[PDB]
C-alpha cells in the first residue's frame, strides 16, 4: 500500500526524467533547423541563377548565325 | 479517505505518463528520421535545372527559323 | 495536512497531466498531417519544369526574329 | 517514508511545470510556420514567373538582330 505508492511514485519520477530528456532533444532539433522559407528562397535563387546563366549563354545562336553567315 | 484516494490518483498518473512517454518518443523518432529540407531541396533542384538544361540545349525554336532560311537542323 | 498536501499536489499533477496530453496530441496531429516532403517536392518539381517547358516550346522570341528577317509567321 | 512520498511528489509536480512549458514551446514553434505545401507553391510561383520574365525578354534576339540588320 504505502510501499505500493512509493514504488509507483518512483517509476513516475524516473519516467519523468526520460520524458524531459526527449522533450529537450525535440526543442533542440527543431530550433536547429533553418526556416523553410529561407531554405526555399535560397534554393529557388540557385535554380533561377543557374538557368539564367544557361539562357544568357545563348546556346541556340550558333546554328542560326551559320545559316545567315556571320 | 486520503491515502486510498492518493494511491488511485498516483496510478492514473503512472499510466497517463506511460503513454505520453511513448508519444514523445514517436515525435522524436519522426522528426529525427526526416532528412534535412535543405538536402532534399537540393537534389530536386538538381533535377529541375538538369532537365530544363536538356530542353534548352535541344534548341526547340531553332527548327522553325532554319526552315524559314531553307535549311535543316 | 501532510496527506492534504500530498492530495492537493497529486491533483495538480493530474490536471497538468491532462493538458500536456492534449498538447502532445496536437503536435502529433500536426506532424502526422504533413505530406512526405520528398513526395510533395516531386509534385512541385514537375509543375515548374512543366510550366516552363510550355513557355519555351511556345517559342515567344521567334516572331521578332522572323519579322526582322522579312517573313510573316504562319 | 511518508516524507519520501511527499518529497518525490513535489519533484514530480515541478518537472511537470517545466515540461508543460517546453511542449507549449514545441507547439508554438511548429505552429509558427506555414505548411510545407503552401511554402513550396509560392516559391515555385516566383521561380517560374522570374524565368518567364527572363525568357519573354528574349536575351538572344539582340545578337541575331545585328546579324540581320547587317550586310555582306
Amino acid at each position: 500500500n504505502l510501499n505500493q505508492i512509493q514504488k509507483e511514485v518512483s517509476e513516475i519520477l524516473s519516467d519523468q526524467k526520460s520524458m524531459k530528456a526527449d522533450i529537450k532533444a525535440i526543442l533542440e532539433l527543431l530550433g536547429s533547423q533553418n526556416p523553410i522559407k529561407e531554405s526555399l528562397e535560397t534554393v529557388a535563387a540557385k535554380i533561377v541563377n543557374d538557368l539564367t546563366k544557361l539562357i544568357n549563354d545563348c546556346p541556340c545562336n550558333k546554328e542560326i548565325l551559320e545559316a545567315l553567315g556571320t
